[PDB]
């Protein structure tokens, strides 16, 4: 009980130490909605400048963009068709980047159908988007619209690589073999100190455990808690703490054996 209140507090701690970081993306990518929501110079070359130095002030992103409505960025997207930057639409849309390693800007893709860009849309909020592997890089996406006249213009996003979320979580030790993981809001692994092949590939839900599914659900709707999960075939209980991590509703989650605790 002294044992399992510290535990609560220590996952807490860690989940609101990696909430932190993820406050200050959320604010870069609404900072630049609403800064480009008052942009009245139309300056395409000007905005890709802005961007890009964003992502070089910022190593902990990989990529920070714009999404335009047809036309909402300047009224003349005619004049931008497969331009640099621009696809055959000349929308305004560039994807400032470093997935390669170099930092170059090509457009967006999938913005008439995927959440990043359809969430602001049609919900009028900022969004986080579950994690996802792009051209190798594991990350999320941080998204925000821009409103223009009270009407949705577009959006303004950062792209936020997890690798460091494994090198992180994945050294936490407690106990004598306690460890420590991270999911998504979806329960998706962003880590685990063993099997790097969970990682954005298998989620809490997939786990055919009553307690595990029930974590999940918590872990889904925000909620802190432990459950205790007996293994029938080794004997061996382990406590998994979970603690939400505000931005997005990710958890942090820490296994402690049961007999290490007492």
């Amino acid at each position: 009980k002294l044992a399992y209140e510290k535990s609560i507090e220590m996952a807490g701690n860690y989940a609101n130490q990696f909430d932190a970081q993820m406050e200050a993306n959320q604010a870069i990518a609404r900072t630049l909605a609403c800064t480009m929501a008052e942009y009245g110079s139309q300056d395409r070359e000007e905005a890709m400048s802005i961007i890009k130095r964003i992502l070089n002030e910022n190593p902990q992103l990989i990529g920070v963009y714009l999404g335009y409505e047809p036309d909402a960025f300047d009224g003349r997207d005619k004049n931008y068709i497969n331009a640099p930057g621009h696809d055959s639409t000349g929308r305004f849309v560039p994807y400032c980047n470093k997935i390669n390693g170099p930092v170059i800007i090509e457009p967006l893709v999938h913005y008439d159908s995927s959440d990043y860009y359809q969430l602001p849309k049609t919900t009028g909020k900022d969004t986080l988007t579950e994690p996802y592997f792009y051209e190798g890089i594991f990350m999320v996406s941080y998204d925000s619209p821009i409103f223009k006249n009270g009407e949705f213009a577009g959006i303004a996003g950062v792209d936020v690589p997890l690798e460091y979320v494994d090198d992180v979580a994945s050294s936490i030790r407690t106990f004598d073999t306690g460890y420590a993981f991270m999911v998504s809001n979806t329960g998706i692994f962003l880590s685990h100190p063993t099997q790097k092949n969970w990682i954005g590939e298998k989620s809490l839900s997939d786990f055919d455990v009553e307690e595990i599914k029930n974590a999940a659900s918590d872990i889904r709707e925000g909620i802190g808690g432990h459950v205790e999960i007996k293994d029938p075939i080794t004997g061996k209980t382990v406590i998994m703490f979970y603690e939400p991590v505000k931005t997005g509703d990710f958890s942090f989650v820490l296994v402690v054996p049961k007999e290490e605790m007492l």
